[PDB]
């Protein structure tokens, strides 16, 4: 599934995203515009033979099992293809354990360079929520 803007802003919240840990819901859309554009179904291969998997991108090496990431971990206890759901929510819960690892959001490559001192509640402006 391809979310709207809103639309994923207020399923994010509703699952307990907004402020978690201290990231408001703009900072949560901004990372999913530019990890997936918003696509449930995106896969991307990395050059360690890890892929990463759904609207947040999260990645084989540690969070969740693809049967071909050797020596990987699974910290969420998930197969990866569930990630790839029109439901976010085994997204958004693993997503919850990644930002509470110590590193904050810059596990997202695309939240540190493109999301980052910028004005992000931009990404919320005008929905209903
Ligand atoms: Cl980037
Ligand atoms: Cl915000
Ligand atoms: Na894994
Ligand atoms: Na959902």
């Amino acid at each position: 599934k391809v979310f709207g803007r809103c639309e994923l802003a207020a399923a994010m919240k509703r699952h307990g995203l907004d402020n978690y840990r201290g990231y408001s819901l703009g900072n949560w859309v901004c990372a999913a515009k530019f990890e997936s554009n918003f696509n449930t179904q995106a896969t991307n291969r990395n050059t360690d033979g890890s892929t990463d998997y759904g609207i947040l991108q999260i990645n084989s090496r540690w969070w969740c099992n693809d049967g071909r990431t050797p020596g990987s971990r699974n910290l969420c206890n998930i197969p990866c293809s569930a990630l790839l759901s029109s439901d976010i929510t085994a997204s958004v819960n693993c997503a919850k354990k990644i930002v509470s690892d110590g590193n904050g959001m810059n596990a997202w490559v695309a939240w540190r360079n493109r999301c980052k001192g910028t004005d992000v509640q931009a990404w919320i402006r005008g929905c209903r929520l």
